[PDB]
């Protein structure tokens, strides 16, 4: 519910699914702490990653392992992986969406941020 | 159902709502014939233009009114539409999401392509 | 050169090489009448489309053929065509740029506008 | 000029002018160790940040200070900054741009690599 992951695939025109998703969180002294991770399901989605209680202010990065979605598919990409970083809940809770849009050799990435 | 489309703002962070989308089918006389038109929703999603029966094989176009978004938003942009233009249904029926992101001087779109 | 087009591919990394581009101007009656046209060059670009005479205000539509390019290397494509059509205001920068990149199912255009 | 880095902006249409960019390598440690850095120029681009001697195979990274950007434009973004991380492979055409396309809440990157 308040982060939710959605991977498309630019070359088939479907759903990225099986992708691994890795969640962190920066800490106090300003190394990256594992804060959740996760697959993609068969329609491209990554939810329960977090709750609202856990979700605290913070500076986190979304790495998303398009290398091995490439790699299991049998195909040599260029990216080792996409990382969205962003600060999250800083003016109090929201919901965040981050979705890519994955080629070989490039990606895309947005994010919808909406207020419940 | 068969026909979807999805408008996200990245300027904003959100759902592009009220975008107008007018759709149009190649004609035998290779005329654009009008097939369908509605506005994005408060989610961005604009469903119920067809029905499987209606949405037969051909070459259709998707014309998302961007120029009139940012205008209604009191901005201005480069492009007067983004037009999609796509043979459907010609391997039997297909469920068909377009997908644009829009920003003032540029957009991308993609396909998600399911079948039933 | 008042109308440059640059187009990449995200499959392979690379320029768009000899990929069918052609440009109309909306007429009075509201008809696309043919304008300028070429082939992508080895570095995707095709430049010498108009000059700064010509090039008056006025709507203009890019079609660039996607199609042809996947097929030609065998990969089969979502589009038809990739249509980008956009104003040409005096009232701007003078040089614009319109750079396409393309993967089968998938493309992204901007518009690069300087003086 | 084996490395470049090419910064637009989707907002104005224009180079993105001033961009901070910072390339790390990869060390035997799993550390980014600094490897190159400039300002992007009035044309978006970064030249000159390495030499073929010194671009050896390995993982790079390559990081675009897009929140100092549009912070400076007074717009409010959504990234800390775009991370674009890759590996160099001598198996590969020999010069790579790395090109971004920023939005407040979005970018797009891709690859343009060539002998
Ligand atoms: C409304 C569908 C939903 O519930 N969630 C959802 C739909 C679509 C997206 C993102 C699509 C997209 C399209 C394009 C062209 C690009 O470039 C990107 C990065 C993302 C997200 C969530
Ligand atoms: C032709 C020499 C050169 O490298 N010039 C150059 C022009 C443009 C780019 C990248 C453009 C671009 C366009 C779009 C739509 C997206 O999404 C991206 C990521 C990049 C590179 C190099």
């Amino acid at each position: 519910c308040p982060l939710m992951v959605k991977v498309l695939d630019a070359v088939r025109g479907s759903p990225a699914i099986n992708v691994a998703v890795h969640v962190f969180r920066k800490a106090a002294d300003d190394t990256w702490e594992p804060f959740a991770s996760g697959k993609t399901s068969e329609s491209g989605e990554l939810h329960g990653l977090t709750t609202e209680e856990e979700f605290v202010e913070g500076i986190y990065k979304v790495e998303i392992d398009t290398k091995s979605y490439w790699k299991a598919l049998g195909i040599s990409p260029f990216h080792e992986h996409a990382e969205v970083v962003f600060t999250a809940n800083d003016s109090g809770p929201r919901r965040y969406t981050i979705a890519a849009l994955l080629s070989p050799y490039s990606y895309s990435t947005t994010a919808v941020v909406t207020n419940p």
